């Protein structure tokens, strides 16, 4: 009787999966937009009211918002007219609205193409970035300070980062944090002078004559990196005629000594702040713990308040060193290392002393801190049901580690299995957001009674939607490789046949500290795949993935596309010796580095897979960005691992092609994994003679997220898939 | 029994088809390479001595690629370190050798990097362009002088051709010109400095770690376009401390009114030389006859010797206007123009009257003038069986008109049906190439006796080979269209079995002027297609192509895009309902115009074709240059022809393409037809929602030549070709 999910129905997201995006302003309160009205929702007494409503949002362009509140509500920011630029980074204009008067500020504007703005902790001061600059309004309705000059296009970025630190350090655009009080406002400022420059070209609407050509400072392996400096700026002192009172913080002596990174930046205290350096290398961290002299102004650092992290076997950290959580006196903290034994734990630090107290241990990893008050700390791991790839919520006692409750483990145990939370200050209300493996379900709690406080969404919309339809099952099971147990998934198909034989489809990433293997709900390509064309989708994690310990992350520190690879060829090959696989009809695919491996393993010549798809994948690593390559394969050179360089590149593999049908796609604007990569690559497999298909998406980035083009790859891909696998 | 033209016999030329190229030096003599020997050959006798023994090159430190004589005999010049550029143009170094001496010059030796070089007319002069300035060397061992210092990349080029000028105006990289005795040297000089530069990427080799990014200056359709400068340097006076004495001709005012290009220089004696100018839009042309006053060193210009050509119908010449060919004396020249009944013939002029003669007339055109004696005029037409695709060799009585006689008619009426000749410096003895429908053949004829003094190159060898090989058969013939009589051809299977149904494939240029019947023999792609997987390759010219009239060819003057594409679906309809035909299975591919016309057909909605192949096709005439674009479509602006330049877009056909199986092809370096012009049109596909087949080659230009390159296209295309006919 009922249906399949289709590709139009992945394509056209036709089965939505709802989410409860709210914005915590208080200890207790929450303020959440309804089709387009502000609310506040109280967490204590279970009563809301509109904030604002839908009559103030006026289209300026098109569409419109995302807001902030300043955190004494007595304005509001609208930003609209969102230009995107990188992955974070983008433009957009915005519009205060005066909560008091209840007018919208039409004096002392803020300029059109800010790249970054922000209100300072408390009160309603602010804080932008336009050109590179940086500008303060002590009132929405005054002129802004300009607090830099420096600011100068693919130079000087003062307040927001350039391409590589927006990408592989910062996960974001901003570089610009206000103390907490608001006295003081730290930023960086990043200088791409000597940079190298990547450059393609972006042919832009068909009436643009001339194709036009961008043009980013980008470090490619080895390459020349950006510098960096951070300063900190009293801004008691901002006047119109005044000058810029500020002070820069210079990196420790054992990090000055060469090339560094700032990684890391948190205000411990007004009078404290912490930054976390790193070498270029990425095998030795330090947090530097400064303290504000009253008399002179300046931020004075101390060996007795520095602490280093290294790593010996690998990289510090999983994609960069985990955060500090300061207590409340600022006097000791709390962040995540790994132990004696591999795995990622939480230590007790005291700021002033080197040795630190782990008040966890385990065969498992704690994925991140979450709230810290006097009495407890909240945190994120995979224990439980010792399920690498499962988050749940746990709670700790600061004077007993033997206090250690799971907060949400048994919530809706069969539903739940993955969550993310999101304190309130103070931590005493908690929204609990769970992705899988049943239909996603968003929740709101109380510290102290850890009671659920309601329902912020249950989806149940979506679950009527989808009983109607013939979904696939998801599987999480184990294999071992190596004497080791690693995770596994298959996405079955309806009414999962038995031991008949379908053909098998191996879903790809397995970057360094990776994880495709989770109990998360997805409505993906996949779905269809096995809904609708029948075919088991499997993911493994090998060696390289993460969260099961630095001995199976740090197995390809310096040698990217060896056992993450073969890893892949092995499993799919125990898959095949289960009955239910077609082993005449094996394929694999991923986008990235998914899409290196997919050719990596496909250019192994192992007889196993039939054909493949690579998207935007990386070719030959001297040609992606130093950060994120340096920290994983070190500097490419014959002093140092040039060799491993040479003989992981996809070109060096292309005689063995001519055994698999290819399918390699790649985006002409990507920003990211330059288009070069995949031009080297066909270039190769050309001089070798190896007949395989393309497809270039013009002036689609990285994503290829334009819906057009997003419909145009996946049924592009579908096709290619079901021909190679004689499917109608 | 046979075996049959396999594709693999295509890529790797496995048959070889003979030519001879020769270099006549005088009235009787002509050199020819030998077995790697220069030999000087005697026409008549027959006999030929050694010139140079290729023992001379071995002694040499590198590969010769290329060889010339001083025209006295005494020095040679020695071509290597060869660097493609253009289409024509590229650098090279250069060794001249002493043949007296027997000895290589080592001292004041020609420049590395060298754009281009040539001896005078007589003696051993050279005139070399480096780094875009002209430089003269009237002795091989001593020190050039320069002449023009205004040469700068990117932007001023003297005596060397600019991107435009090149493969539009000139189809050579060299703008000077000795005069007959070498007194003075003409040169053209080429400002780019308005014109907007395309830029593309080049990868080059896998090591380069960022890709690099090209520039050249070229100019759109309506787009800023270079402007020239001719000038007349006498050489008389070139000594290092003196000036240079140089005079720089204007054309005449009716063109210097506006843009214009220079199209053609013509010594007719020391004290005459011959520039033809045109306008921008190339409807009105106009000759100017300079001499020599030697009162003054000007080049003085006179009304009377101005000659205006224009056309009504449509633009002057086939691509360009016809070039004047003067008498010994100089005061009456010979020249192709159209008649009053739109047909291309020879017209005689008097250097200083307006009025000429045509001296020959017919439904059929002179395609040029070969040769010019005192007595005769030899040229080249397609009268011959009225086959427009056709190629002979006549000779006409200056003194009557009447006396018309073809030397190449019945040589082989059989075996040869298109011939192009080459003359002894005074016409004494011509070389007949006869390159179709038989093997191509080279002989030597007397213009005296008209006598066969021998056979140079009968391709004897290719002739045994083929026997033993099922070879398919070219077949022309015609059909009616609009009342019309256009020819086509069909390269048919071997065994053609009528009432048995085979798959069509049309191959297609359709450019105007263009001809793809012709009875020249070819060992192509089509060759295998129709060998050895049967598929019937025909071509079709219809309304647009050339030497047929101006009636046939200006019919898409002013929009392109329309009557010829319009004219394959046509004609192609008429092959699928002939019978030998399966309808079911139709297809049509083309490259540059054709790739073009590919398109716009198989985005016509017409049903008539399953699939069809672009290579490098052209999707929006604003995208390519000026020069050629304008003199066809006039300019892109709403008060000239900017209508037919919107709605004659592929990508305003995108929707129609859900309807067919596409494959796109295109060189990323392809300076011609930019990529440009694919990425915009697979991006218009793809916001159609249209599926659609692509294949970019990395570095790779409009020729996609590379030999790695140039064989992965057409097994790619075969491919493709073989799936859509449902071929195994
Ligand atoms: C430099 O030039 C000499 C010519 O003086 C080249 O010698 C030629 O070498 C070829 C190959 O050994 C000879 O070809 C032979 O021709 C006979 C016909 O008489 C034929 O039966 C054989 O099958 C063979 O093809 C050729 O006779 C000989 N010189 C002549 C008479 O043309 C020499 O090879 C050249 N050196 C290089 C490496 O460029
Ligand atoms: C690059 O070369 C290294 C060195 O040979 C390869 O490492 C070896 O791989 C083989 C086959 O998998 C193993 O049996 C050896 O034990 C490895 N030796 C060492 C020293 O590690 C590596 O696999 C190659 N990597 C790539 C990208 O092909
Ligand atoms: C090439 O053409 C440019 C104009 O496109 C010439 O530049 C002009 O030069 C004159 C005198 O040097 C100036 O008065 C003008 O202002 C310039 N025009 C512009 C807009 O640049 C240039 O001189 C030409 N080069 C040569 C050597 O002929
Ligand atoms: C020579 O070509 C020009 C350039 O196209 C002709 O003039 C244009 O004619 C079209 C219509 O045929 C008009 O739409 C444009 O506005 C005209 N532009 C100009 C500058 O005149 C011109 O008529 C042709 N000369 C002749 C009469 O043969
Ligand atoms: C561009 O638009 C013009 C105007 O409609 C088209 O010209 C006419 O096309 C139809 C279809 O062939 C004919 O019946 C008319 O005789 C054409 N002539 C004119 C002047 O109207 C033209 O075909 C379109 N060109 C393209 C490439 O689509
Ligand atoms: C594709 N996955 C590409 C090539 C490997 C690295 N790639 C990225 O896009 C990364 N920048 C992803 C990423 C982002 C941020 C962090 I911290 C770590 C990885
Ligand atoms: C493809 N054939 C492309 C688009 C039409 C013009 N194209 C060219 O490549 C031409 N530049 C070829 C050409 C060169 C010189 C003359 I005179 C005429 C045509
Ligand atoms: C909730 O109701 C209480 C009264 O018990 C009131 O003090 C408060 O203002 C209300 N808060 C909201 C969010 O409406
Ligand atoms: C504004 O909110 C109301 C709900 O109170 C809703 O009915 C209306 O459609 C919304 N208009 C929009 C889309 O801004
Ligand atoms: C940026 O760095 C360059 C050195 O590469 C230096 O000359 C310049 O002063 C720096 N700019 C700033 C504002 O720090
Ligand atoms: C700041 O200086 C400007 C002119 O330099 C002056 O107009 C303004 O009053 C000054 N600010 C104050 C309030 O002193
Ligand atoms: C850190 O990495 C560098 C660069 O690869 C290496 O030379 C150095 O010895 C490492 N330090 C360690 C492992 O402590
Ligand atoms: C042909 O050329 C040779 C020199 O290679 C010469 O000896 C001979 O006399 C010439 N033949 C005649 C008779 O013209
Ligand atoms: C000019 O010629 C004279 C000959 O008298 C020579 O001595 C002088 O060096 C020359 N000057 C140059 C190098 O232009």
């Amino acid at each position: 009787s009922r249906r399949t999910y289709t590709l139009t129905d992945y394509l056209k997201s036709t089965f939505r999966v709802k989410f409860y995006t709210l914005q915590w302003i208080s200890d207790h309160e929450y303020l959440y937009k309804q089709e387009n009205n502000i609310l506040l929702f109280n967490a204590e007494y279970g009563n809301s009211s509109i904030f604002l409503e839908n009559s103030t949002f006026d289209e300026l362009g098109y569409s419109t918002n995302d807001y902030s509140v300043s955190p004494d509500r007595q304005f509001i920011l609208f930003e609209y007219n969102y230009v995107k630029q990188w992955r974070h980074s983008y433009t957009a204009s915005y519009d205060i609205y005066d909560l008091n008067k209840r007018q919208l500020i039409t004096e002392e504007r803020i300029p059109n193409n800010t790249q970054w703005i922000t209100w300072s902790p408390v009160g309603h001061k602010l804080a932008y970035v336009w050109n590179n600059d940086i500008y303060v309004k002590n009132e929405p309705n005054l002129s802004s300070q300009r607090i830099t000059w420096t600011g100068k296009e693919n130079v000087i970025y003062n307040g927001v980062t350039d391409w590589v630190y927006e990408e592989e350090v910062f996960s974001a655009y901003s570089a610009l944090w206000w103390s907490p009080n608001g006295t003081f406002l730290a930023y960086a400022q990043f200088n791409d002078t000597e940079v190298p420059l990547i450059e393609y070209s972006f042919y832009s609407d068909e009436s643009l004559q001339y194709p036009k050509t961008v043009r980013i400072p980008y470090p490619k392996a080895g390459a020349e990196n950006p510098t960096v400096k951070f300063f900190v700026v009293d801004t008691r002192t901002l006047s119109p005629n005044a000058s810029v009172t500020s002070y820069q913080i210079v990196p420790p002596a054992s990090v000055l000594i060469g090339d560094h990174y700032l990684c890391g930046v948190t205000w411990v205290t007004e009078e404290r702040i912490s930054l976390q350096w790193i070498r270029r290398a990425q095998n030795y961290s330090i947090i530097d713990i400064c303290d504000y002299d009253e008399s002179t102004g300046r931020w004075i650092s101390s060996v007795a308040r520095q602490h280093i992290e290294i790593s010996t076997t690998g990289w510090v950290g999983r994609f960069r060193p985990a955060e500090p959580h300061f207590t409340s006196d600022g006097n000791s903290f709390y962040k995540i290392i790994s132990n004696e034994e591999g795995y990622k734990h939480i230590c007790h630090f005291q700021t002033d002393k080197s040795n630190c107290t782990f008040i966890t241990k385990g065969a498992w990893e704690v994925i991140g801190i979450e709230a810290l008050t006097s009495d407890y700390l909240y945190y994120i791991s995979n224990e439980h049901k010792g399920m690498p790839g499962g988050r749940n919520l746990y709670r700790i006692q600061l004077n007993d580690y033997t206090k250690v409750t799971c907060l949400s483990c048994e919530l809706n145990p069969e539903r739940c299995q993955y969550y993310s939370a999101s304190f309130s200050n103070k931590a005493k209300y908690y929204q609990l957001r769970c992705f899988g493996p049943g239909l996603p379900l968003y929740t709101l709690h109380s510290s102290s009674s850890d009671k659920e406080l309601r329902v912020l969404e249950d989806n149940s919309a979506l679950d009527k939607m989808l009983q109607d339809v013939q979904m696939p099952s998801k599987k999480l099971d184990v294999i071992n490789l190596h004497g080791t147990k690693f995770w596994y998934q298959m996405i079955l198909p309806p009414h999962f046949d038995k031991s008949k034989k379908y053909p098998l489809l191996i879903e790809v990433y397995a970057g360094p500290c990776s994880q495709k293997v989770d109990t998360v709900f997805r409505l993906s390509w996949a779905t269809y795949l096995a809904s609708t064309e029948n075919i088991i989708v499997a993911s493994f994690d090998g060696r390289g993935s993460g969260y099961q310990g630095d001995k199976i992350m740090h197995a390809i520190n310096r040698r990217l596309g060896t056992f993450e690879v073969e890893d892949q060829i092995e499993a799919t090959r125990q898959f095949s010796k289960m009955g239910f696989v077609d082993d005449k009809r094996i394929a694999i695919w991923g986008w990235s580095y998914g899409g290196y491996v997919t050719s990596m393993v496909l250019g192994a010549g192992s007889g196993v897979f039939k054909c493949g798809i690579a998207v935007a994948p990386v070719s030959k690593w001297e040609y992606y960005d130093s950060v994120y390559t340096e920290r994983y394969m070190g500097l490419p050179t014959p002093e140092d691992n040039l060799d491993y360089y040479r003989n992981s590149t996809v070109m060096s593999r292309a005689e063995n092609f001519k055994q698999v049908e290819y399918l390699l796609i790649h985006g002409t604007a990507d920003d990211n994994v330059h288009f070069q990569q995949s031009a080297q690559l066909s270039k190769a497999l050309v001089d070798a003679g190896v007949d395989f298909q393309t497809m270039w998406y013009t002036d689609e980035d990285h994503g290829i997220a334009s819906n057009m083009a997003h419909q145009h790859i996946y049924t592009h891909m579908s096709h290619f898939l079901k021909q190679c696998f004689s499917l109608p």
